[PDB]
């Protein structure tokens, strides 16, 4: 492109990662983002994003997930809760792929981050297009033994604008790897990808951390 | 300069484009805003909201002062007269008398070939004194809205360059220094795509409406 | 590193300048702020607003704790005493007892040759634990104000690097790691230009006032 090198990396990073980002609507008969964990149809998001569906339930609460498959085709499916972890603000959902091929994130690591490197936050703000915000890693939080709801252990602080429009979506590094999960239930913060890598396999298999 | 390459680009872009930026004061005999020079005749583009009371209320008192800079670098000010309005797309055109002054028109770019991730530069004139620069990326390219009506932009450019009152109505630029949109604030920040402006402004000038 | 050149400069700038940054707690026997190490003797520069109650209220209980890091990397804390105040330019100087600790003073730069569009880096210590980094550009270079008086900065540096309570009183830096300003928040973000601090701080130290 006739774009600068940095613009080129940004543009490419978005083209290759936004197909992993999903849009989540909490309907009552609350909106958020999430991302594709695997080809089976597991979706990671924030607990706050699906808080009513998981607690109120009451029978009426449903969960619609919109995304894109490997061909580029927008589509939508009912999302079922597989596991919750409100302590780390994590939740896993499962959709039925039904032969659709998904685009899983590429997991990175959060223990070797350095304050000053680029970070990229992607969300799906209104159900239509995905959105990109860019900043740096501003801070690497301290270890919090019992996080309890409103406190992230090892939180990644960033100055990439993070709001409701992209909470639950991935925080990426300059290689396009996912190093965190955007939150907003609480100057912006992500849950480190290392906490998610330790926890998500237990939510899938046991249904709790 | 001993500045990094990126700083150098930013510094030059601002030097070569800020002279196109104007400051707009809605006086009652309140509300301030930015706009930019469209051509050497003295046409100025801004937001409709920026000149809303002057255009709707009128009443008699409402005047319109425009401050800017000529090609020599000399600051100066003039009365601004409404030429056309397009509240649907949040656009307005004003006319000032140059009287032998040479202005610095923007360089129009295009907005249908933008890509999420490229750089954008928002320039305004926030308090009547110096121009201001904010830098971000194109965060989103909005969907088509056939009948925008007031508080909705068709093909809105979303950016994370900080956009406020201090620079509404001023230009959003790309890395070549071309204008690709118009900063709005009436509605996470949004610009009206320069393509909508390129189709609409010639009609505001010639007919006085879209 | 496998980091891009720009990330590399950012990462290094932070590593080499965050040890100069200090955390300031106004304890009543509240209000927190940042500041930075001016010299090896133990002088600390910050905002006046940050230590306002300790300087005006006093009463008796008001104390001032300062946390920082020595040249070996060891975190440590000390009582901080007011040396001089300058509320007109929102400046204050504090002194601590090093008692054989080696400190890390900022490297002073200049603010008169700044250009809108160059990079700037704001650093603070927001909750007493780690230091934070925010990155932007110089957005504006303010006009001269002969009598600033409280809520108005002469030659203010405007930036779009995020500036809040968590880093007020801390340094604003350029791409070389030099300090070009002091973050404020008592008043779109603003820093007090380092040139005003370079003229004023020697008087606060020696005479106790500007
Ligand atoms: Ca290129
Ligand atoms: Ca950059
Ligand atoms: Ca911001
Ligand atoms: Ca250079
Ligand atoms: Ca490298």
């Amino acid at each position: 492109e006739e774009l600068e090198e940095e613009e080129e990396r940004n543009v490419n990073l978005f083209q290759k990662t936004s197909p992993s980002v999903v849009y989540i609507e909490a309907i009552e008969l609350g909106t958020g983002s999430g991302f594709v964990w695997d080809k089976l149809g597991h979706i990671v998001t924030n607990y706050h994003v699906i808080a009513k569906l998981a607690t109120d339930q009451f029978g009426l609460q449903r969960c619609k997930v919109s995304l894109v498959d490997a061909k580029g085709t927008r589509f939508s499916k009912e999302g079922k809760i597989v596991g919750l972890d409100p302590d780390n603000d994590l939740a896993v959902l499962k959709i039925e792929t039904e032969g659709r091929e998904l685009n899983p994130v590429v997991l990175g690591t959060s223990n070797d981050l350095r304050v000053g490197q680029s970070c990229f936050a992607i969300g799906n703000p209104y159900g239509y297009e995905n959105t990109l915000t860019i900043g740096v890693v501003s801070g690497l939080g301290r270890e919090i033994p019992s996080p309890n709801g409103k406190s992230i252990s090892e939180a990644i602080q960033t100055d990439a604008d993070i709001n409701s429009g992209n909470a639950g979506g991935p925080l990426l590094d300059s290689y396009g790897h996912t190093i965190g999960v955007n939150t907003a239930t609480f100057v912006n913060f992500a849950i480190p990808i290392d906490t998610v890598v330790r926890t998500v396999p237990y939510l899938i298999v046991y249904g709790t951390a």
